[PDB]
């Protein structure tokens, strides 16, 4: 309800606005957030972060004060704006490829933006934890407008209860269930489902997700962790016992799981190699 009162387009005090992708003519932005220290020529790691909302809608102040936090630890930080169903008429399919343009546009930016290229982190929350995700492990659809010689796909992901199976294909694959999920998607929908593209050699992530979750279930999370864990991967899973959907954000359950997931998201960071030790 919280995330639901937040302002579109946002403030974001202190970040300073680039438009990433300009599209169906609309100006897509990202609200990045530097260390008190960035000079040019800096080779740090990045983190994108993509707001929740049903893909229909949101706010990139979701995930202010999670940039606030990793610019605090050294980190060029950003919320990416993306296009949704209710400002846009998009589908979800739209959604991916623009999530994936703005890793690609950190990417092609990199060296002006103080990052290291190959450190860049999509990070998300459900319909946004689903870009993320697609991200790093799901096929581009489209060739936008954009350097195709710059890969779209995140070094590492950092996931909140994101939406992880979207085709039923291989559950306990029925055809009109199917068939609704490709006009709602934009596209087949296996090739936005980040479960049907698990496969060796993936890069890292962590997952945070409530046990009690109606909206997106628990299990198709475990599920999707066990799977990729099978295939060599790293994929850590954060069970958040009796929380639901929603749990991990600033300003509810007293901030206990949003200082909670940011501790265990912050020491997934050092242990890949993106972020130094706290003990310096
Ligand atoms: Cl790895
Ligand atoms: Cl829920």
């Amino acid at each position: 309800a919280e995330v639901g009162r937040l302002r579109y387009p946002p403030e974001m005090p202190g970040a300073e606005v680039k438009v990433y992708k300009k599209v169906d003519n609309v100006d897509l932005k990202l609200y990045i957030y530097k260390p008190a220290d960035w000079k040019p020529a800096d080779r740090r790691s990045a983190i994108v972060f993509f707001f929740g909302g049903g893909w229909q809608s949101g706010s990139p102040a979701q995930f202010r004060p999670q940039c606030e936090y990793f610019a605090g630890r050294g980190m060029v930080a950003m919320a990416a704006d993306y296009r949704v169903g209710s400002r846009h008429n998009v589908k979800v399919a739209d959604c991916v490829a623009d999530a994936k343009s703005a890793i690609r546009w950190v990417r092609q930016h990199a060296a002006e933006l103080g990052v290291d290229p190959q450190k860049i982190v999509a990070s998300g929350g459900s319909a946004g934890g689903h870009l993320a995700a697609c991200t790093v492990m799901v096929p581009d659809l489209e060739a936008p407008e954009e350097d195709h010689t710059i890969s779209s796909q995140a070094n590492a992901a950092i996931l909140f209860n994101p939406v992880l199976i979207l085709s039923r294909e291989g559950l306990k694959p029925r055809q009109d269930w199917e068939e609704r999920l490709r006009e709602r998607l934009g596209t087949e929908p296996k090739a936005v489902s980040p479960y049907h593209h698990i496969r060796a050699g993936l890069p890292p992530m962590i997952i945070f997700h409530g046990t009690a979750d109606n909206t997106v279930p628990f299990e198709t999370i475990r599920l999707f962790a066990e799977a990729m864990k099978k295939a060599g991967n790293r994929c850590e899973l954060v069970p958040f016992e009796g929380a639901a959907h929603g749990f991990f954000n600033f300003g509810r359950g007293d901030n206990l799981a949003y200082q909670k997931t940011l501790e265990l998201a912050d020491e997934f960071l050092v242990e890949i190699g993106f972020l130094a030790p706290k003990g310096e």
